[PDB]
């Protein structure tokens, strides 16, 4: 451990979390990373840690997940951060507010968070410009292994959510190396139905024609992004559409509505999505189930409750060839990025794993 990871994890986020609401820290947060104000990244990545997977070279399986960058606003910091991938968003198609403040709340007790933001986002249009005014620069960073992933909403106000994806896979598609269909926010009436068969054959058959009308250098990897809170059936279904339609990966999980017993936190009843450690095995769960009904054809990025090395092998054992952490960021801060990759490392030679690619779905042989 190096004394950064210590100081910040018992100090420094511990004094910010009693000056600070959670939606002004979080905004704090985006603002000091998106300036590159963070604490010096000392972490050389192991070639260890390399994957190639979804048509790109990762420098290391780390990413940081949704909901944290919603705007595309501190993408260059998040990579000063040592994430070894950045997923922006969701983005709407239209700027809309969210729900009502307060919006955001933490279970210090569970190591967790609650959040009903409800896709508050400025649009397509401005996250296109900002992506516009810095896209040779990541042209060179994916060259480099470290993609760009941008993660599609929908408008509250929608009538059909195909379009409302559709124009994000025209808009921002261009500019991403992998789109993420958001059909599993806990936060948007209606849309986790959108999970359901007939309707999900239909929504990803329109993304992926219009992925497939976008020009080959600008065309994206498309995945899906589902819940922890799917019936088996629900899971079946969601894995035939995907292998029928040739889905490019999944991204498992969002957050769960569920509230697992054992929850200590006074806010534990709020409304919304819970992430963090409460959702760990959950996802994880999720991944092994994903993978074993896809064949381990369908790469998987695994996330929900990533705070350690022992956190992310285990998603990767059980089928993820990339993990994304985000709740562990608000407890310990930067630092949880080295820790992360750090302690993977360790484990893979622990394990005798030549590296992160002999490791993806291990359990299941
Ligand atoms: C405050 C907050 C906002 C989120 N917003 C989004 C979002 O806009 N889109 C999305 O697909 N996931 C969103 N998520 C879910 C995360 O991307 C991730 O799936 C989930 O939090 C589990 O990972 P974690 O336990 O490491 O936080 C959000 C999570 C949090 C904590
Ligand atoms: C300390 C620091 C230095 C340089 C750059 C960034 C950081 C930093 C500081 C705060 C956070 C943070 C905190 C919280 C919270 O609830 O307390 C969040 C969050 C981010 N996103 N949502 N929420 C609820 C993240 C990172
Ligand atoms: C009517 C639409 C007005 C613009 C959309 C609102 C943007 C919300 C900004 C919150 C940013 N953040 C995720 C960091 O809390
Ligand atoms: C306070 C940090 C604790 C880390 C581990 C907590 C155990 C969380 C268990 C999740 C609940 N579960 C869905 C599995 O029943
Ligand atoms: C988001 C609030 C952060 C408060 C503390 C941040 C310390 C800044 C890191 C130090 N330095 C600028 C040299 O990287
Ligand atoms: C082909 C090798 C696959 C895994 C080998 C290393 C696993 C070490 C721990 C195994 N365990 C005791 C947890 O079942
Ligand atoms: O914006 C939100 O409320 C939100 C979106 C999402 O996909 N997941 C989440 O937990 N929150
Ligand atoms: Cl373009
Ligand atoms: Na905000
Ligand atoms: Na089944
Ligand atoms: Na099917």
């Amino acid at each position: 451990a190096t004394g950064d990871e210590r100081f910040y994890a018992e100090h420094l986020m511990p004094t910010l979390q009693g000056l600070l609401d959670p939606e002004s820290a979080h905004r704090l947060a985006v603002r000091f990373t998106s300036l590159g104000l963070l604490p010096r990244a000392r972490f050389q990545d192991s070639d260890m840690l390399e994957v190639r997977v979804l048509g790109h070279k990762f420098r290391n399986p780390v990413g940081i997940a949704a909901g944290f960058d919603k705007h595309g606003e501190a993408v260059d910091g998040l990579y000063k951060m040592g994430f070894g991938f950045v997923e922006i968003g969701s983005v709407t198609p239209k700027p809309q507010e969210g729900n009502p403040r307060p919006r955001v709340f933490r279970l210090p007790e569970d190591q967790a968070v609650i959040n009903r933001y409800g896709f508050n986002s400025h649009g397509l249009s401005v996250v296109e410009h900002r992506l516009r005014a810095r896209q040779q620069k990541q042209a060179k960073l994916t060259e480099d292994g470290l993609p760009l992933g941008v993660n599609l909403g929908k408008n509250k106000t929608s009538v059909d959510a195909a379009e409302d994806y559709a124009e994000g896979v025209r808009v921002l598609g261009p500019l991403a190396d992998y789109l993420v269909v958001n059909v599993s926010s806990p936060n948007t009436a209606g849309l986790r139905s959108l999970q359901g068969k007939a309707e999900l054959r239909r929504l990803l058959t329109k993304v992926l024609q219009e992925r497939d009308g976008l020009r080959r250098v600008h065309r994206p990897a498309v995945l899906v992004k589902i819940a922890p809170d799917l019936t088996s059936q629900d899971k079946e279904d969601i894995a035939s559409v995907v292998k029928e339609l040739g889905i490019d990966g999944l991204i498992v999980t969002n957050t769960t509505v569920s509230r697992p017993a054992g929850l200590q936190g006074a806010l534990r009843s709020e409304t919304g999505g819970l992430s963090g450690k409460p959702l760990r095995d959950l996802s994880t769960q999720t991944i092994r189930e994903m993978y074993a009904l896809t064949q381990g054809r369908v790469p998987i990025i695994g996330v929900g409750g990533v705070s350690s090395g022992q956190d992310a092998l285990e998603k990767i054992r059980a089928g993820a060839s990339l993990v994304q952490l985000y709740t562990a960021l608000t407890f310990w801060g930067p630092p949880v990025v080295g820790k992360v990759k750090r302690e993977l490392e360790a484990l893979l030679k622990e394990q005798g794993f030549g590296g992160v690619t002999d490791a993806i779905g291990a359990d299941h042989r």
